[PDB]
């Protein structure tokens, strides 16, 4: 009985190792997910810091155009400068349009990477399961050994220890499935936090284009104010 107690605790000592290696696996996969999110956030912020310099670049140009309006003269020259302003503004809107499209594809890049991680997690959890089940087979066989050789309370002291270290394996498998099904949660939460940043960048871009429009309108009324007299 001791030689079938020794080897069973060897087996159990094996399953706790299988488990904790699956859980180390999961937690590193999660750290990969967070560095993936931080890369995305860094990129969204920089794109914003570029939409801002786009606006300022456009606004210096347009304000000095408006100065050319204050000192301008001809209906002609007026419409020509208004022309230059709608032109410069269109440039800026196009550039932002590019930036945001960049942000959408980076978002998609990070989401499909997170689904790849989660799938890897799932399969390695399957591999981890079937290894434990092979272990259960080895236990069942060495028990059939200890049967076919020595020939009733021992038999049942081992057949109840083999059914315990199976219960062990099922709890450890359920623990691992709670981890896979929690890391999944963290990944979807981190995709939410980044869709918020894509929708904030869209908003900075829209509001900056709105300020530029107010500038062409100011300049328009001013062109008419000098047009009047």
């Amino acid at each position: 009985y001791k030689q079938m107690v020794q080897e069973l605790e060897k087996a159990r000592d094996r399953m706790e190792k299988l488990y904790k290696e699956m859980v180390e696996l999961i937690q590193k996969a999660i750290e990969l997910m967070r560095k993936i999110f931080q890369e995305v956030k860094q990129e969204v912020e920089k794109a914003i810091e570029e939409m801002k310099k786009l606006y300022d670049e456009a606004k210096k140009k347009i304000e000095q155009m408006i100065q050319q309006i204050k000192q301008g003269g001809d209906k002609q020259k007026m419409e020509e400068l208004l022309k230059r302003a709608k032109e410069e503004m269109k440039k800026v809107k196009d550039k932002m349009e590019k930036l945001l499209e960049k942000l959408k594809q980076i978002m998609q890049e990070a989401k499909q990477k997170m689904e790849k991680l989660l799938k890897q997690l799932k399969e390695e959890m399957k591999k981890m399961k079937e290894k434990m089940e092979k272990l259960l087979k080895e236990m069942k066989q060495r028990m059939e050994e200890v049967k076919k050789k020595m020939d009733d309370e021992l038999l049942e002291k081992i057949k109840k220890n083999i059914d315990d270290l199976k219960k062990i394996a099922e709890d450890l498998i359920k623990k691992a499935e709670e981890n896979i099904k929690e890391a999944k949660k963290i990944a979807e939460q981190l995709v939410k936090r980044a869709k918020q940043l894509i929708e904030k960048a869209k908003q900075v871009a829209e509001e900056l284009i709105k300020k530029i429009l107010q500038l062409i309108e100011k300049a328009k009324e001013i062109a008419e104010k000098v047009l009047k007299g």
